[PDB]
Protein backbone atom coordinates (compact mmCIF):
# COMPACT_ATOMS: atom_id res chain seq x y z
CA UNK A 1 0.00 0.00 0.00
CA UNK A 2 2.72 2.57 0.92
CA UNK A 3 4.60 3.99 -2.07
CA UNK A 4 7.81 6.00 -1.76
CA UNK A 5 8.45 7.73 -5.10
CA UNK A 6 11.89 9.33 -5.29
CA UNK A 7 13.42 11.86 -7.65
CA UNK A 8 16.14 14.45 -7.86
CA UNK A 9 19.45 12.61 -8.11
CA UNK A 10 22.17 13.62 -10.50
CA UNK A 11 25.85 14.20 -11.18
CA UNK A 12 27.51 17.34 -9.85
CA UNK A 13 30.95 18.71 -9.11
CA UNK A 14 32.28 18.90 -5.57
CA UNK A 15 30.89 22.04 -3.96
CA UNK A 16 27.62 21.88 -5.88
CA UNK A 17 24.07 21.13 -4.80
CA UNK A 18 21.24 18.70 -5.41
CA UNK A 19 17.73 18.38 -4.01
CA UNK A 20 16.17 14.95 -3.50
CA UNK A 21 12.42 14.44 -3.17
CA UNK A 22 10.27 11.54 -2.02
CA UNK A 23 6.49 11.63 -2.48
CA UNK A 24 4.66 9.20 -0.21
CA UNK A 25 1.23 7.74 -0.76
CA UNK A 26 -0.83 5.02 0.83
CA UNK A 27 -1.41 3.87 4.34
CA UNK A 28 1.56 5.15 6.32
CA UNK A 29 -0.08 5.67 9.67
CA UNK A 30 0.27 8.97 11.49
CA UNK A 31 3.49 8.40 13.43
CA UNK A 32 7.04 7.36 12.69
CA UNK A 33 10.28 7.91 10.82
CA UNK A 34 10.85 9.17 7.28
CA UNK A 35 14.54 8.88 6.43
CA UNK A 36 17.23 9.16 3.80
CA UNK A 37 19.90 6.46 3.57
CA UNK A 38 22.98 6.39 1.34
CA UNK A 39 23.76 3.03 -0.24
CA UNK A 40 27.33 2.53 -1.36
CA UNK A 41 29.25 -0.74 -1.78
CA UNK A 42 26.22 -4.01 0.82
CA UNK A 43 26.86 -0.81 2.86
CA UNK A 44 24.19 1.64 4.02
CA UNK A 45 24.26 4.75 6.22
CA UNK A 46 21.59 7.05 7.63
CA UNK A 47 21.89 10.57 6.24
CA UNK A 48 18.95 12.39 7.82
CA UNK A 49 15.45 11.69 9.05
CA UNK A 50 12.34 13.17 10.54
CA UNK A 51 10.19 11.63 13.21
CA UNK A 52 6.56 12.72 13.20
CA UNK A 53 4.46 12.25 16.31
CA UNK A 54 0.72 11.81 16.57
CA UNK A 55 0.65 15.27 18.10
CA UNK A 56 1.70 16.62 14.68
CA UNK A 57 5.08 17.82 16.01
CA UNK A 58 8.11 16.48 14.14
CA UNK A 59 11.80 16.16 14.97
CA UNK A 60 14.80 16.33 12.65
CA UNK A 61 17.99 14.26 12.75
CA UNK A 62 21.25 14.38 10.79
CA UNK A 63 24.33 12.21 10.47
CA UNK A 64 27.55 13.88 11.60
CA UNK A 65 28.94 13.64 8.03
CA UNK A 66 26.25 15.93 6.59
CA UNK A 67 25.28 18.20 9.48
CA UNK A 68 25.78 21.76 8.28
CA UNK A 69 25.63 20.81 4.58
CA UNK A 70 22.24 19.10 4.18
CA UNK A 71 18.71 20.09 5.20
CA UNK A 72 15.81 17.67 5.56
CA UNK A 73 12.26 18.97 5.47
CA UNK A 74 8.82 17.80 4.59
CA UNK A 75 5.77 19.42 3.07
CA UNK A 76 3.01 17.44 4.78
CA UNK A 77 0.32 19.02 2.61
CA UNK A 78 2.12 17.62 -0.46
CA UNK A 79 3.24 14.41 1.35
CA UNK A 80 6.79 15.10 0.15
CA UNK A 81 10.11 14.73 1.96
CA UNK A 82 13.04 16.80 0.73
CA UNK A 83 16.80 16.44 1.16
CA UNK A 84 18.61 19.63 0.18
CA UNK A 85 22.26 18.71 -0.40
CA UNK A 86 24.73 21.60 -0.46
CA UNK A 87 28.54 21.62 -0.48
CA UNK A 88 28.57 18.14 -1.94
CA UNK A 89 31.65 15.94 -1.54
CA UNK A 90 32.78 12.81 -3.40
CA UNK A 91 32.05 10.77 -0.27
CA UNK A 92 28.37 11.73 -0.72
CA UNK A 93 28.23 9.60 -3.87
CA UNK A 94 25.74 6.76 -3.64
CA UNK A 95 22.26 5.46 -4.26
CA UNK A 96 19.96 7.44 -1.99
CA UNK A 97 17.05 5.46 -0.61
CA UNK A 98 14.11 6.95 1.21
CA UNK A 99 12.68 4.64 3.86
CA UNK A 100 9.86 4.88 6.36
CA UNK A 101 8.62 2.97 9.36
CA UNK A 102 6.38 3.39 12.40
CA UNK A 103 8.90 2.13 14.96
CA UNK A 104 12.68 2.19 15.24
CA UNK A 105 14.94 2.32 18.27
CA UNK A 106 17.14 4.82 16.49
CA UNK A 107 16.44 6.82 13.36
CA UNK A 108 19.52 5.40 11.62
CA UNK A 109 18.75 1.70 12.32
CA UNK A 110 18.01 0.66 8.73
CA UNK A 111 17.26 -2.92 9.82
CA UNK A 112 14.18 -1.56 11.62
CA UNK A 113 12.71 0.23 8.58
CA UNK A 114 9.91 -1.64 6.86
CA UNK A 115 9.35 0.38 3.66
CA UNK A 116 12.04 1.28 1.11
CA UNK A 117 11.81 3.44 -1.98
CA UNK A 118 13.50 2.80 -5.28
CA UNK A 119 16.59 4.90 -5.02
CA UNK A 120 17.92 7.89 -6.89
CA UNK A 121 21.62 8.07 -7.76
CA UNK A 122 23.91 10.89 -6.57
CA UNK A 123 27.37 11.24 -8.07
CA UNK A 124 29.85 13.87 -6.93
CA UNK A 125 33.08 14.17 -8.90
CA UNK B 1 8.33 14.56 23.91
CA UNK B 2 8.08 18.24 22.97
CA UNK B 3 4.77 19.27 21.40
CA UNK B 4 4.31 22.53 19.52
CA UNK B 5 0.57 23.15 19.10
CA UNK B 6 -0.19 26.00 16.70
CA UNK B 7 -3.33 28.03 16.10
CA UNK B 8 -4.48 31.36 14.76
CA UNK B 9 -4.01 31.35 10.99
CA UNK B 10 -6.60 32.62 8.59
CA UNK B 11 -7.44 34.60 5.47
CA UNK B 12 -7.38 38.39 5.58
CA UNK B 13 -7.18 41.36 3.24
CA UNK B 14 -3.97 43.32 2.82
CA UNK B 15 -3.70 45.78 5.69
CA UNK B 16 -5.42 43.46 8.17
CA UNK B 17 -4.14 41.53 11.17
CA UNK B 18 -3.83 38.01 12.55
CA UNK B 19 -2.40 36.58 15.76
CA UNK B 20 -0.65 33.21 15.72
CA UNK B 21 -0.17 31.12 18.85
CA UNK B 22 2.00 28.12 19.68
CA UNK B 23 1.54 26.26 22.97
CA UNK B 24 4.55 24.15 23.94
CA UNK B 25 4.55 21.17 26.23
CA UNK B 26 7.07 18.51 27.13
CA UNK B 27 10.75 18.47 27.80
CA UNK B 28 12.11 21.55 26.08
CA UNK B 29 14.98 22.32 28.38
CA UNK B 30 15.45 25.78 29.84
CA UNK B 31 17.46 27.48 27.07
CA UNK B 32 17.19 28.06 23.36
CA UNK B 33 15.27 29.39 20.40
CA UNK B 34 11.52 29.54 19.80
CA UNK B 35 10.84 30.75 16.28
CA UNK B 36 8.31 31.37 13.55
CA UNK B 37 9.12 30.35 9.98
CA UNK B 38 7.10 31.00 6.83
CA UNK B 39 6.93 28.09 4.42
CA UNK B 40 5.98 28.81 0.83
CA UNK B 41 6.49 26.61 -2.22
CA UNK B 42 10.02 23.84 -0.16
CA UNK B 43 11.26 27.25 0.97
CA UNK B 44 11.38 28.42 4.61
CA UNK B 45 12.24 31.90 5.87
CA UNK B 46 12.72 33.02 9.46
CA UNK B 47 10.05 35.53 10.48
CA UNK B 48 10.84 36.15 14.14
CA UNK B 49 12.22 34.34 17.16
CA UNK B 50 13.03 34.59 20.81
CA UNK B 51 16.08 33.20 22.52
CA UNK B 52 15.64 32.39 26.20
CA UNK B 53 18.70 32.02 28.41
CA UNK B 54 19.07 30.01 31.56
CA UNK B 55 19.25 33.31 33.40
CA UNK B 56 15.57 33.75 32.45
CA UNK B 57 16.34 36.78 30.25
CA UNK B 58 15.13 36.50 26.64
CA UNK B 59 16.02 38.24 23.38
CA UNK B 60 13.80 39.02 20.40
CA UNK B 61 14.69 38.88 16.71
CA UNK B 62 12.85 39.87 13.52
CA UNK B 63 13.35 39.42 9.80
CA UNK B 64 13.79 42.66 7.88
CA UNK B 65 10.58 42.14 5.89
CA UNK B 66 8.36 42.08 9.02
CA UNK B 67 10.19 44.45 11.37
CA UNK B 68 7.75 47.20 12.28
CA UNK B 69 4.68 45.13 11.35
CA UNK B 70 4.95 41.99 13.51
CA UNK B 71 5.48 41.48 17.25
CA UNK B 72 6.72 38.27 18.83
CA UNK B 73 6.16 37.62 22.50
CA UNK B 74 5.77 34.77 24.88
CA UNK B 75 3.78 34.15 28.02
CA UNK B 76 6.11 31.78 29.89
CA UNK B 77 3.51 31.07 32.56
CA UNK B 78 1.17 29.85 29.79
CA UNK B 79 4.04 28.30 27.76
CA UNK B 80 2.67 30.14 24.71
CA UNK B 81 4.48 31.96 21.92
CA UNK B 82 2.56 34.64 20.01
CA UNK B 83 3.12 36.27 16.62
CA UNK B 84 1.03 39.41 16.25
CA UNK B 85 0.84 40.16 12.52
CA UNK B 86 -0.28 43.67 11.59
CA UNK B 87 -0.30 45.47 8.25
CA UNK B 88 -0.35 42.16 6.43
CA UNK B 89 0.83 41.94 2.81
CA UNK B 90 0.29 39.29 0.12
CA UNK B 91 3.92 38.26 0.41
CA UNK B 92 3.21 37.23 4.02
CA UNK B 93 1.08 34.38 2.66
CA UNK B 94 2.37 30.98 3.69
CA UNK B 95 2.24 28.04 6.06
CA UNK B 96 3.59 29.34 9.35
CA UNK B 97 5.62 26.81 11.30
CA UNK B 98 6.74 27.25 14.88
CA UNK B 99 10.07 25.56 15.59
CA UNK B 100 12.25 25.24 18.66
CA UNK B 101 15.76 24.10 19.47
CA UNK B 102 18.43 24.39 22.17
CA UNK B 103 21.29 25.39 19.85
CA UNK B 104 21.54 27.33 16.60
CA UNK B 105 24.29 29.53 15.25
CA UNK B 106 21.70 31.98 14.00
CA UNK B 107 18.05 32.23 14.94
CA UNK B 108 16.97 31.95 11.30
CA UNK B 109 19.01 28.80 10.50
CA UNK B 110 16.08 26.42 10.05
CA UNK B 111 18.45 23.50 9.35
CA UNK B 112 19.59 23.76 12.99
CA UNK B 113 16.09 23.52 14.52
CA UNK B 114 15.20 20.11 15.86
CA UNK B 115 11.46 20.44 16.65
CA UNK B 116 8.76 21.61 14.22
CA UNK B 117 5.09 22.22 14.80
CA UNK B 118 2.27 21.42 12.44
CA UNK B 119 1.74 24.66 10.64
CA UNK B 120 -1.11 27.10 10.47
CA UNK B 121 -1.97 28.73 7.15
CA UNK B 122 -1.94 32.51 6.58
CA UNK B 123 -3.45 33.93 3.40
CA UNK B 124 -3.34 37.63 2.55
CA UNK B 125 -5.28 38.79 -0.49
C1 LIG C 1 6.28 9.31 8.97
C2 LIG C 1 5.08 8.61 8.35
C3 LIG C 1 4.56 7.57 9.32
C4 LIG C 1 5.45 6.28 9.38
C5 LIG C 1 5.60 5.64 7.97
O1 LIG C 1 5.68 4.46 7.78
C6 LIG C 1 5.65 6.54 6.76
C7 LIG C 1 5.59 8.01 7.01
C8 LIG C 1 6.01 9.01 5.90
C9 LIG C 1 4.88 10.09 5.61
C10 LIG C 1 4.33 10.71 6.89
C11 LIG C 1 3.93 9.58 8.00
C12 LIG C 1 3.23 10.13 9.19
O2 LIG C 1 4.06 10.83 10.03
C13 LIG C 1 1.97 11.10 8.76
C14 LIG C 1 2.35 12.14 7.75
C15 LIG C 1 3.26 13.20 8.43
C16 LIG C 1 3.11 11.53 6.54
C17 LIG C 1 3.26 12.69 5.46
C18 LIG C 1 1.94 13.55 5.60
C19 LIG C 1 1.18 12.97 6.96
O3 LIG C 1 0.28 11.93 6.58
C20 LIG C 1 0.57 13.93 7.71
O4 LIG C 1 0.84 15.08 7.65
C21 LIG C 1 -0.55 13.49 8.69
O5 LIG C 1 -1.06 14.61 9.38
C1 LIG D 1 13.01 28.04 24.17
C2 LIG D 1 12.70 26.70 24.83
C3 LIG D 1 14.00 25.93 25.02
C4 LIG D 1 14.52 25.30 23.68
C5 LIG D 1 13.47 24.37 23.02
O1 LIG D 1 13.71 23.37 22.41
C6 LIG D 1 12.00 24.75 23.13
C7 LIG D 1 11.69 25.99 23.89
C8 LIG D 1 10.31 26.69 23.75
C9 LIG D 1 9.63 26.92 25.17
C10 LIG D 1 10.57 27.59 26.17
C11 LIG D 1 12.02 26.85 26.22
C12 LIG D 1 12.91 27.36 27.29
O2 LIG D 1 13.42 28.61 27.05
C13 LIG D 1 12.14 27.44 28.76
C14 LIG D 1 10.80 28.12 28.68
C15 LIG D 1 11.03 29.64 28.46
C16 LIG D 1 9.92 27.56 27.53
C17 LIG D 1 8.49 28.24 27.70
C18 LIG D 1 8.29 28.41 29.26
C19 LIG D 1 9.74 27.99 29.94
O3 LIG D 1 9.80 26.58 30.22
C20 LIG D 1 10.09 28.73 31.01
O4 LIG D 1 9.61 29.80 31.23
C21 LIG D 1 11.11 28.16 32.01
O5 LIG D 1 11.39 29.11 33.02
Amino acid sequence: QVQLQESGGGSVQAGGSLRLSCVVSGNTGSTGYWAWFRQGPTEREGVAATYTAGSGTSMTYYADSVKGRFTISQDNAKKTLYLQMNSLKPEDTGMYRCASTRFAGRWYRDSEYRAWGQGTQVTVS
